[PDB]
């Protein structure tokens, strides 16, 4: 599909058998997802935002279905302000900026 | 253009005569650039994103080239790590998502 930016791009995903929408982001490398619970062990890692650094959990391997498209990559998780799909899953996806 | 995400969408853009790098982020809802000058008055404003917020100067009608196209709107100045390209000014030089 062709998504227009007059407005946030939000899309629903699902993860964990739950659906929830998230943001694709170009400007995000990584994807961020509001505190929950997945499965298996995660390691540390800051990532630094507009306003600043915080910290989240990194859980490799993860499965995710945005729009239909299954993707299986590395998730964070942390005290994010809205969920985030970072280039990391949207190169999975084959998503592209055109202008 | 067709821009991939296999790394940052960093582009050039001209503004105030000068040139600067800025990466197109679908996920700002405005656009912010580092501290600068910029002509006219301005108006205080507080912008969240991961991190936390910020301080920073609000500017309104400002005209940017991004990849040779021209686009008007409002520009963002303030203590931003990377100078970044929102959706108020990605709309206007007709940029979408696609996959
Ligand atoms: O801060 C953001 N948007 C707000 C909304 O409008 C303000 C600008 O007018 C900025 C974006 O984050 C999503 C969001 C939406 C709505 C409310 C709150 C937050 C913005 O695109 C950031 O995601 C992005 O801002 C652009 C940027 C890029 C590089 C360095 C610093 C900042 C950023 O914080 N990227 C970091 C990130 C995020 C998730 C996982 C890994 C990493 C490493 C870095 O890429």
């Amino acid at each position: 599909p062709q998504i227009t930016l007059w407005q946030r791009p939000l899309v629903t995903i699902k993860i964990g058998g739950q659906l929830k929408e998230a943001l694709l982001d170009t400007g995000a490398d990584d994807t961020v997802l509001e505190e929950m619970s997945l499965p298996g062990r995660w390691k540390p890692k800051m990532i630094g935002g507009i306003g600043g650094f915080i910290k989240v959990r990194q859980y490799d391997q993860i499965l995710i279905e945005i729009c239909g498209h299954k993707a299986i990559g590395t998730v964070l998780v942390g005290p994010t302000p809205v969920n985030i799909i970072g280039r990391n899953l949207l190169t999975q996806i084959g998503c592209t900026l055109n202008f």
